[PDB]
């Protein structure tokens, strides 16, 4: 496995449908040792169960709204691990009412603030707090984005602005940390209900992508095989974004 | 002029170095009738004076931190104008300390929040509040962005994230309002010496570097940005929406120069 | 008119449906003085008629396959004009059989060569030959491209490669000539038969663009109003390219 | 390895400095079985020797100027392999004189034609000729591009146009073959000291500049490019097609550094 020896912290795994679960599974198959965060105490048992199945008992509460909690994750993780080789950002949130219907009607200041804070600021926040553990290790950060960053899409609305902020965050983080041996890259994943049918009917592959396909791309981006790649957004959408008038 | 009789609301004009002043002047030269906002009471006299020189006495206070103030602008403007043909977003802010040195060291939650709220959310916020006055008119919105949206750049730091959010905001606003006959476009301007620009550490170096490295071998002017905005606000650009146009003398498309 | 005093050479005007005609009309409405090329002697009378309606009697034969003919246009034009303020490239060609069906089946070496030579090399070829007349005048070049440069599109096939070469040509020409006061920009126009219905149903404006809308954008890019813009591809497609999953 | 038993044809390997050698080595480390092409008879011995070290004795002459030769490669390869899982395009050329100084002065019709034919048409030409052997296998194609596709760069000149054509070729090939289970992706590599690179005037300056200005503060290696290619040739990347991946240490996304 090309992640043998790599210690990787994975955020956002709340079920076996999660993109973060696909990533966790892919990484574990390549020999990585894993740790996980969970947003609220309600989910602890569920995440520990999933973690145990991936041979891990390193599970920490982390609401990225809280600087204290973010920093506490690494303080706790540092008691088990000498350093951190991989960091997976697979976290996004916006109020449901902002993700429906007319873009301007659905938007509000508070929804904008929440979306950006949780979905975009969380990348640099986590990179900043992880920096002591990651620097000098030839380590890597991977974050999940979506086509809404660069195209107007129905319903995605304010989340598109937040993903754009995120992708820029990826570039600035990469430029910031490259000299000290930390890479930062993004994956823009295809959708994973009629929207699914649209993508599958319109993309070069004529099908939707899987969490395994996203997961394997993340595993690659977290490994030394991708050591020449930083500040990149890789599209795992079966070529959807590069097709038009299909 | 190609904006003859078009009614245009311009934000962000605080001096004759302002990009918004360049835009205002360009629009007025093409026959537009103008109105202006100003962020705080301390600037009112200055902005009224500048407005008067551009043949306008429609001036309104607007801190885009405040939904009350944003919406009040259009309630007040509506007493004078039956509709609005143009809206110019030329507003940005981030705490100075976040715009200097190492990206992660300089960033904070609060600075991120402020930068995005003032510099990015303000676009849809203004479009939303202007929508009743603009819809059904073949009207247009223009906002100012910067290369930090799409490239990592020293010192610009968290503002780059905010500009990226803004540019996506431009696309989503365009997609949202196109059916109602309102267009929304961006201009990514090259560096220009303005009050806000002096907030960025080592700005004079960015300016010197661009002039030495762009195809035109010089920096752009507020007039050049202004004329591009005037075009994007006019019916001449009626086939263009959701676009970011680079007015940077070709800097962004050059490398290893 | 914002093109008063501007002398502009326009290629590719073969009918009043031509994008080049829209450009010519738009430019003339803003006060420009025009000249025209035509590819073959068969079209001379038609183009002279159109030119006369746009108040011009400066019409020259030019097959861009021929260096001699390209250079001869400027030798002849130079007897009437002191300099050249605007150059409009609105020329594209590929064999019809390469523009239908499966991309690889439809392609051939000869079709590729022809498409690129006529549709892409013609930009630098014309810029090169115009350079003595255009330099130091604060002049401008505009070329027409299409979404096939940057997206895979059905049927457009090898022309997509040629347009990509063209757009890169625009950037390299802009970088080359900027110091001597010549700008070079592109317009990526929307389509102008079911494809039309698709774009009109899917773009932000919910309609197709007109030759007038393309023409006015060209007029702007040829004027001093756009003096801060070079090496740019401006999309006049009603926002189609920036929309997805619509 | 993640390419265990995958059969991969590699073009463009003429020395151990070649990007194609880096790719070949990376693929072989992951269990792939390899075959190689060489442009002229004068290089045959060298390429056979290199191939033998990568456990291969499948070596074929192919000048991509010739449709006969391109198609003959697959006719000959088909005697040994029942199908093809991977195809690597690592070939480029333009006359030296077109790669030096002023873009327009240096360009000519003939140089343009040659550059595009050898460097861009060769991708679809090879994909087309490989199609019967590759279809229905979940196979993959990888081609090498450079930043000149999307930025104006000194000296690269007409090659930039050719690389742009190539990248569009990658997208069109991907859209064409996806239904048959063949993927097609590109790698835009940072500058690397190779035989072909020495064709570009002032290449050593491009190399020095990139290392001083990219996020990683160093140039990339053929191993880094090679491992990315191996990934793109494998089932691990089965969700990726029509993509240009930048292996340049983040150079293209940095500005004003
Ligand atoms: N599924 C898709 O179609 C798709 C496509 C592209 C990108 N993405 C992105 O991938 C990422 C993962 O989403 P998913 O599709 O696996 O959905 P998911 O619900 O499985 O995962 C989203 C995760 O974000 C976490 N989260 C939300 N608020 C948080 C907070 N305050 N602190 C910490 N964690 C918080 C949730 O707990 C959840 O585990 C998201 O960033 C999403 O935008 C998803
Ligand atoms: N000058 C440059 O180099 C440059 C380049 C590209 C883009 N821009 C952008 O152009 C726009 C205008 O900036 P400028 O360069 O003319 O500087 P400027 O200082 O003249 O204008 C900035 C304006 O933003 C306004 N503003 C700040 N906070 C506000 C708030 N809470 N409410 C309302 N208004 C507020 C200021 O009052 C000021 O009028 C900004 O979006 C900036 O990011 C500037
Ligand atoms: N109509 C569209 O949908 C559309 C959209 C985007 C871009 N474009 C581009 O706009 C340009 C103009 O095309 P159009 O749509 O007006 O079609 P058109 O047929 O009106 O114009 C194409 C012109 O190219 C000229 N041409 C062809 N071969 C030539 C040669 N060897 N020498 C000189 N001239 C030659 C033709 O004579 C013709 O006048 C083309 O480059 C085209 O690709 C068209
Ligand atoms: N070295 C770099 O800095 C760099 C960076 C990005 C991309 N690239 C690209 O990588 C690819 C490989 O180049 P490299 O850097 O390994 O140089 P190289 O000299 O090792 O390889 C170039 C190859 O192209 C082959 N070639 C040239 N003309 C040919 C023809 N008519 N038929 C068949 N093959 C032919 C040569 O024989 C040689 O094997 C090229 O596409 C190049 O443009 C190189």
């Amino acid at each position: 496995g090309f992640l043998q020896g790599k210690k990787i912290l994975i955020t956002g795994m709340i079920s076996e449908r999660s993109i973060a679960y696909g990533i966790a599974k892919a990484c574990r198959e390549q020999g990585a040792e894993l740790a996980f965060t969970y947003v609220v105490d309600k989910l602890e048992e569920r995440v520990r169960k999933m973690a145990a199945e991936l041979d891990s008992e390193l599970v920490f509460r982390c609401d990225v709204a809280s600087d204290d909690e973010i920093n506490q994750v690494f303080a706790d993780l540092g008691k088990h691990w000498d350093g951190l080789d991989g960091l997976v950002h697979s976290i996004g949130f916006a109020p449901k009412e902002a993700l429906s219907g007319d873009f301007l009607d659905s938007i509000s200041r508070e929804a904008f603030n929440t979306a950006h804070e949780i979905s975009a600021y969380s990348l640099p926040a986590l990179a900043k707090a992880a920096r002591p553990m990651m620097r000098g290790r030839n380590s890597a950060i991977v974050a999940l984005s979506y086509l809404g960053a660069v195209r107007a899409i129905p319903n995605y609305n304010v989340m598109g602005m937040a993903k754009a902020s995120l992708e820029a965050g990826i570039r600035f983080t990469a430029a910031c940390l490259g000299k000290e041996g930390i890479r930062c890259n993004g994956i823009s994943a295809g959708p994973i209900g009629k929207l699914l049918g649209h993508v599958a009917a319109h993309n070069p592959l004529r099908r939707n992508v899987t969490i395994e396909e996203v997961g394997n791309t993340a595993a690659f981006l977290l490994s030394d095989l991708s050591s020449g790649i930083t500040g990149e957004i890789t599209y795992v959408d079966g070529g959807y974004s590069i097709n038009a008038l299909s």
